[PDB]
DNA sequence: GCACCGAAAGGTGCGTATTGTCTA
């Protein structure tokens, strides 16, 4: 699953607390950025302060609308792929995960782009670069196992002219459902070299064929209660508007608490277990 | 493209768009 979300001035909390850790980008690398992503730079280019002998960014911004700082598009492993990471442990689907990460941000980034006006006439360019933080966690809200990486596209790209500008963010953000099917195909690509077989569900996506689709629902606490939304409202989960799809997914929601991680697995295992489910 | 940003006959958000496993 491959979801976005314009990230504006009044996340700049939550988006710094998306601090496992990696840098990517040719706009990363031209700044010397690259390994874990340090919390205090990732901070700095949030605010659009990019440093190192530029002035601050974005200050065209009109006051009416708000600030942008950044893009994050969520990457989010089927839930037998989930389960295989994270209750049995394994860091091959882990990696495997990370690759199609990384693959699909490449094809992100050769969409990137931005505008230059040279005396009131406006051409778009396709920059082709990007700086990216990205952020791998691993339960849900309801502390279901979900393995998952937000990649927080910062809100900068460098222009033929070797300028700092803001990101043009059209070609990746109508994109979204052609990255979610290359996210989709390098994912199960990287699985089948593990070994793993696969079944196939209307979308292209997929699950491990060793996890059936009951077992899939013990641990998809979050669906449930989405399910339930539409059907207490009476809405079909066919055919239901943006405002009523967005509304569905943050009105259901209840409240968490600071879950022990390690009695957390331990939860998991056993629950696998009352499933019955063979890690083989 | 527009209309308001800082003050460059330049740059920005705006809206876009979002399948399931349900993020941000």
């Amino acid at each position: 699953m491959l979801s976005h979300m314009v990230l504006t001035r009044q996340d700049i909390g939550r988006a710094a607390s998306f601090y496992a850790s990696e840098w990517q980008g040719k706009g990363a690398e031209e700044l010397g950025l690259s390994g874990e992503v340090d919390s205090k730079r990732f901070r700095e280019l949030l605010a659009g302060n990019i440093g190192e002998g530029h002035r601050i960014m974005r200050s065209a911004t009109r006051q009416d609308s708000k600030e942008r700082i950044g893009l994050d598009l969520t990457f989010s492993a089927p839930k037998s792929v989930s389960l295989q990471a994270l209750v049995a442990g394994d860091a091959e689907i882990i990696k495997a995960h990370d690759r199609a990460v990384a693959r699909t941000l490449e094809q992100a980034e050769a969409r990137a782009q931005a505008r230059q006006k040279i005396q009131g006439k406006t051409r778009i360019e396709t920059t082709g670069n990007l700086v990216i933080g990205k952020f791998r966690h691993e339960t849900s809200r309801e502390r279901d196992p979900q393995l998952h990486t937000h990649a927080v596209i910062l809100n900068m790209t460098k222009r033929s002219d070797g300028q700092w500008r803001a990101l043009k963010n059209d070609e990746i953000v109508k994109a979204t459902r052609y990255l979610g099917a290359v996210y989709n195909a390098e994912l199960a690509h990287e699985l089948q070299k593990l070994g793993y077989q696969l079944r196939y569900g209307k979308d292209g996506n997929f699950d491990l064929a060793h996890i059936d689709r009951q077992q899939i629902e013990g641990f998809s606490k979050r669906t449930e209660q989405i399910a339930e939304w539409y059907a207490a409202r009476g809405l079909d989960p066919n055919s239901v508007s943006l405002e009523q799809k967005q509304a569905a997914k943050v009105l259901s929601r209840a409240k968490k608490t600071s879950v022990d991680r390690e009695a957390l697995r331990a939860e998991w295992q056993a629950t696998a277990k009352e499933l019955g489910i063979d890690f083989s």
